[PDB]
């Protein structure tokens, strides 16, 4: 059982069988009628001999089942690869989309452990966010992926804070505007600014406009290593700082400290050890970032001239197998 | 607001485990760095292990976290990590040679990178190995003597072999005219080849006879077969496919065994 258990752990073919299936929209095509190999091969544009060899392992791991002879149907776990499923797992495993494409960086993990440095650029030619800035399909795909992680609703992180005395929110690296939008639905008196990159600002405005939230949340295109576009009572950093090594993280925290109004707060929204280490090693090979322990957080806070006032407890979100925290940061 | 449904979370966790590239690459990185050997040699602190492996200590520790999470390393004493029961199989002296199997510097774990382009293999039926490394699998080994050495040594667990009433006394391209013999042995050979190369090999064997093929949970049958797709364009084959191949070579199957089970197909001239 040890030799068997280690070979399953060490197996590279099972993950890429799952990822090949997601990229081919296999489960979509089955659910739309193509239950046999010959029909599925034509829908996916694959060699019929080759599909069957892929399907065999899909059956052997319990994502596919055989109902009638020759006819394949997804199981309960395999249904999560339907494109419309609310956890978006198909797109998370779609090698044409930005995250599963970034996971190829894991094939150079030894380099990342030897150096502490990301392996993405050594595969694709440019660092992560610079690659997206020249690949609008990947920029859009990454933004859509980050939004679905809270059912695009971000209800749990926005409930974890009291917005009574907050006039303006600046969502720094706020993505497509989901967190800003969630605060505005909860606190009708607050207005908000989303600071994001080229490409993402457009999809953020569309999303915010399509929420009827255009009158209350606006979107600025800029670089958060530079002076922030305005001041605010609540500055949001939501899955931003784990993208960055300690020195860049402090730089970002400092720009936010400079932009705080008197009495205002910086809010860090960030993080099953299997899933904790997945995100942490992703940050290594993608970007050179990391997850940080509470003690490391005090250290980074102090380098930016801030204190961790409190850490508001597990926020459970749908579609994410992993909880998160909200860190409230006070100027020292 | 949020609705958390445990049956769907359990299902989501299952699919993400199945789909994750980090667990296999963490095991392969550990095997490539000889982590378990170094631990067994008395390096239990992260600082020593990083020195022996020439990795940054912060990064090594994050690798260890996942090795702990998946059960290959137990923490035991604060800051001193030890192999578990499963972890001990990464020891270099272990007879299953799993460490050599997962070492990215050896031939097979290096070839396993071909799995990163599985869609190309499924779309086309052609191997992806030469698209990543530049040479088809065996051309690559012919120009890389340490990889030809690693593979030959992996397979025990041509001139580049010879440890020392036929099997293709010791004697040195079975695509060339082969001595003769009363039984020729093709053991885990023909799965390495497309159907036409397999027929060629079987043909030469037929021309020297006065033929037994030794080849084949399903997770391990599909691993070997999908490896043969992305590495070489070979495949595991069914009784029906073996008959069509025997016929193309002038032969007839006259199909006989206990991680993976094997079979014996004795072939006679038609
Ligand atoms: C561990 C059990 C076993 O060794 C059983 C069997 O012996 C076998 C395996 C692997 C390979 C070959 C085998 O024959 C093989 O022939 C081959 C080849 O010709 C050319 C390239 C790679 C391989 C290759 O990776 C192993 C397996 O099936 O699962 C890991
Ligand atoms: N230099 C920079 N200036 C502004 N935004 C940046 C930036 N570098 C990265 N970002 C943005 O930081 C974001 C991190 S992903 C986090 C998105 C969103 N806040 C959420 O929680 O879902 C990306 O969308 C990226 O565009
Ligand atoms: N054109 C060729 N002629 C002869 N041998 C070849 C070949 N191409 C590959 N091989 C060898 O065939 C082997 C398949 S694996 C070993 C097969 C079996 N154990 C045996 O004893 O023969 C590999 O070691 C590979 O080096």
């Amino acid at each position: 059982d040890a030799l068997r258990t280690l070979i399953r752990l060490g197996s590279l073919h099972t993950p890429m069988v799952v990822r090949t299936a997601a990229t081919l929209r296999l489960v979509d095509h089955i659910l739309a009628g193509a239950r046999t190999v010959k029909a599925l091969a034509a829908r996916t544009d694959t060699r019929p001999e080759a599909l069957l060899r892929l399907i065999r392992h899909l059956v052997a791991i319990g994502l596919l089942e055989e109902d009638a002879p020759g006819e394949f149907v997804p199981t309960e776990v395999g249904e999560l690869l339907a494109d419309d499923h609310p956890a978006a797992q198909r797109a998370w495993h779609d090698l044409t989309q930005a995250v599963a494409r970034a996971d190829i960086s894991f094939t150079r993990l030894p380099d990342a452990i030897r150096t502490g440095r990301p392996t993405y650029e050594s595969i694709y030619g440019k660092p992560f966010y610079e690659d997206l800035a020249g690949r609008p399909d990947l920029r859009a795909s990454f933004d859509s992926l980050m939004t679905t992680r809270e059912d695009t609703a971000f209800a749990a992180p926005a409930a974890a804070y009291d917005w009574t005395n907050v006039r303006h929110v600046l969502d720094v690296g706020g993505g497509n505007g989901g967190f800003a939008a969630a605060i505005a639905r909860r606190a009708p008196h607050v207005s908000a600014t989303v600071l994001e990159m080229a490409g993402t600002v457009d999809t953020a405005r569309s999303y915010l406009k399509d929420e009827g939230l255009s009158d209350r949340v606006d979107v600025v295109e800029g670089d958060f290593f530079e002076p922030l576009p305005r001041k605010a009572d609540a500055i949001i950093l939501s899955f931003v700082l784990l993208n960055w090594p300690d020195h860049d993280a402090v730089r970002i925290l400092t720009r936010c400290a400079e932009a705080l109004e008197p009495g205002g707060r910086i809010l860090i929204h960030e993080r099953d050890r299997f899933f904790s280490t997945l995100l942490d090693l992703r940050m290594l090979v993608f970007l050179g970032g990391a997850l940080r322990t509470r003690e490391k957080w005090d250290g980074l806070a102090a380098s930016a001239g801030l204190v961790v006032e409190e850490v508001r407890g597990p926020l459970v979100s749908p579609n994410v197998p992993l909880d998160s925290c909200l860190l409230v940061l006070a100027p020292a």
